[PDB]
DNA sequence: TTTTTTTTTTTTTTTTTTTTTTTTTTTTTTTTTTTTTTTTTTTTTTTTTTTTTTTTTTTTTTTTTTTTTTTTTTTTTTTTTTTTTTTTTTTTTTTTTTTTTTTTTTTTTTTTTTTTTT
DNA sequence: AAAAAAAAAAAAAAAAAAAAAAAAAAAAAAAAAAAAAAAAAAAAAAAAAAAAAAAAAAAAAAAAAAAAAAAAAAAAAAAAAAAAAAAAAAAAAAAAAAAAAAAAAAAAAAAAAAAAAA
């Protein structure tokens, strides 16, 4: 569920009985979007070029 | 002035191909039906002192049939080879980010004309 | 000849999509190491076999830990209410083979035309 109320947004995933919990929310940041890798690339226009 | 040769698009309608309407089979999806978990209380089950008469282990000795035993020849075990499956590098493809180039659609409102049905 | 529906005029309401360019990630499909599994060789520990043996079940009998009886008291589990998880039953569906209607090529032959001969 999304429960985002203008309060920060709140993401609910309820885990199942026979789960830890923990196991499942690193799967999510191994797989999901919950984990991205920013590639810094710094390039800019000095002296037009 | 009359008469003669040639050229193509039409009378074309039929053969071939293409396009467009169709409906059998394996993959989704909503329903009912059966596995799980938490409370009340409830007679009911079950934990823990005391006494008691019991029935199996430890003095001692006996034997016999399972523990000794050696040896032949099997046959499971191991070796090499090859096939089948599993699993991981490799490659390919696709998606998102932010400024650019391009486009495309659905309805109100009135009044008049085409364009089908009865 | 009556009814009905499309379409077009111009100011209004509101939407949708295809590509380029680089760099990173995520699916998804392949070669290729790598180890189970299986067929077919020789090879070698185990059962057989036999004689020979001595270690633990019987038997006598005391006695000492015991399982039933009695009592008090604690409170686990069972059945009845509800509330979730998860799987067969049945029905539906999108491509997909089958059929039918329209576009392009085909030549047989002639109308009209253009051109030239004597």
């Amino acid at each position: 569920r999304d429960e985002s109320d203008k309060d920060g947004m709140r993401i609910v995933i309820e885990v199942k009985r026979d789960a830890v919990g923990e196991v499942v929310l690193n799967n999510l940041y191994s797989q999901t979007q919950l984990q991205v890798s920013f590639g810094i690339n710094m390039v800019a226009l000095h002296h037009g070029q």
